[PDB]
């Protein structure tokens, strides 16, 4: 039944999504707009009627995001404070003064990177659940960036980090995106966790 069926999974995309971000919506009342104004028909209100509901809604809405993003700063901050607590007492773990911790897991013996040089290397990052975020080893290949043009607990780390070191760093929301977080798997105030390779430097500092 191409297009009636096409419709279905259009608004089943749509209902979906409104019932993720909490939305009573009416779909029958939505169709019969939807019919009227298709078919150049007579619309049950006018031109600033509608707009002034559809800028109530967007209000509205604000209103729910920003109430949603603290709910979700003042819990990330709390996760990450306990899951940092608890990491203190695990085995290997070293708490540096900002708060960056890290295990070592294999020392390498080549030069430690400065703020002004540029690194290769491999990494995986990952939510304090466990949630993968991002890694080079679903690229296949390596990446490379500016030491201090990342997140300040790279930073931190890497200038401690002889080159061929790897490393598994905790980083508090402070060192990392803090809570500048508008999308996505990583949240306002998120705790992150990274295995870090580093394979290379481009300078000595």
């Amino acid at each position: 039944t191409d297009k009636d069926k096409l419709s279905y999974s259009i608004g089943a995309d749509l209902g979906k999504n409104f019932k993720n971000q909490g939305i009573d919506v009416n779909p029958e009342a939505m169709a019969k707009g939807m019919q009227e104004a298709m078919s150049g028909a007579q619309l049950a209100l006018t031109e600033q009627q509608m707009k002034d509901v559809l800028n109530k809604f967007q209000k509205d809405l604000m209103a729910k995001r920003t109430a949603e993003f603290n709910k979700k700063a003042d819990e990330n901050k709390v996760k990450g404070e306990a899951f940092l607590t608890e990491n203190k007492n695990k085995p290997g773990v070293v708490v540096l003064p900002s708060g960056l911790q890290y295990k070592v897991i294999n020392s390498g013996n080549g030069v430690k990177p400065g703020k002004s040089d540029t690194v290769t290397v491999e990494y995986t990052g990952r939510l304090i659940d466990g949630t993968v975020f991002d890694s080079t080893e679903k690229t296949g290949k390596p990446a490379t960036f500016q030491v201090s043009q990342v997140i300040p607990g790279w930073t931190e780390a890497l200038q401690l980090m002889p080159a061929g070191s790897t490393w598994e760093i905790y980083v508090p929301s402070g060192l990392a995106y803090g809570p500048r977080s508008v999308g996505g798997p990583i949240g306002p105030n998120e705790t992150l966790i990274f295995k870090i390779h580093l394979i290379s430097v481009k300078k000595s500092s």
